[PDB]
């Protein structure tokens, strides 16, 4: 039911093994690991999580562009890029979180389908 | 070769049915008509072309914005998108034009890959 | 030295009243309250901090994007959005956060100019 | 009544000295050229045309992205970014086309106010 992308707006790619760590908000608070993996080759990581275990509530998908960007020895600007939502039952059933990348700038969308 | 992805950022969705039309630039810098289509229910529009036909030279994309907004009884800013590139047998050989549209805004971006 | 900017990707217009919170890593890594507003009709908020106030640390400017579109009648899909940067750590610099909202995507861009 | 400003989200900067060309659909369905200039060191470009110039009308605003990435050792993937849309056919009104500029991404946003 989820899934992540990460696109690289500088070279036009997919942003390969990039770290990205999802978390759920507990009742008091604070963010609990919930599961993470490292983008593919095509900038996708799937296999997080299942519909069993995504239940709804409060999430945080925080995605490691300043690892990437280093690695390609490029200074970026953010520690990382995070993206906080609500998983309800009463949309549709399939959640890709996408994120495209710029040392300085980052965009992410939400597609949610049935 | 080329493949077109359309994306809606006010409802999290696929954008669906949008007419695409895509331009070769002539000898005279015209603009011919190479191919176009409607996107599908995933918001991609595949079949385009081929790798004989998608030879070098400058191509524009044009996105129906303006009638897919209408559509869903919004107003919207611009008449189209556009997108003007270069194809380049010198780097990867898959072109993805993707698009993310607001009525006021959107943004562009090409993945090229191997 | 820090000044947030907000657009409606929607409407066209500046993202007038969006309140926005900014946070400060402690020494114990906790997120302390630094600085907070609300943006003004031209979707700016200036006067947060000084650049005195304003030291080398990991900030994180949290924009209150739901709060924001629950009031044109969008459920929106976000809860806010957050960025993360360390600021001043070479020295004092003047730092816009712009952010481009809609009701399932948004963007953010940081301009740093060096006075 | 026409504003442009566009910034390099690489460098975290305005982005200076980039052409800009504006164009009006004619009678005959060509592009006339309207007016153009490059922008400042703030990234902006003022003065392309008055309020009494600036009729109703389709004007496209081409953005000479190529030719600015050129110049930092980028060979971008975009030739242009153009920006195409109706003005003024409700009345006048004041328009500022906003870019982010990427090597193989940019986005594009309008901010139209009433004076
Ligand atoms: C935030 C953003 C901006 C742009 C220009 C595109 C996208 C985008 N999101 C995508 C999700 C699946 C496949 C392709 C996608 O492209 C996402
Ligand atoms: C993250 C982003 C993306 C885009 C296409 C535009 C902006 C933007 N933010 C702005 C604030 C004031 C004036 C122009 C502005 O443009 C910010």
């Amino acid at each position: 039911p989820l899934m992540v992308k990460v696109l690289d707006a500088v070279r036009g790619s997919p942003a390969i093994n990039v770290a990205v760590h999802v978390f759920r908000k507990a009742a008091d608070d604070t963010w609990e690991p919930f599961a993470s993996g490292k983008t593919s080759e095509s900038g996708e990581l799937h296999g997080l999580t299942t519909e069993e275990e995504f239940v709804e509530g409060i999430y945080k998908v925080e995605i490691d562009t300043k690892s990437y960007w280093k690695a390609l020895g490029i200074s970026p600007f953010h520690e990382h890029a995070e993206v906080v939502f609500t998983a309800n039952d009463s949309g549709p059933r399939r959640y890709t979180i996408a994120a495209l990348l710029s040392p300085y700038s980052y965009s992410t969308t939400a597609v949610v389908t049935n």
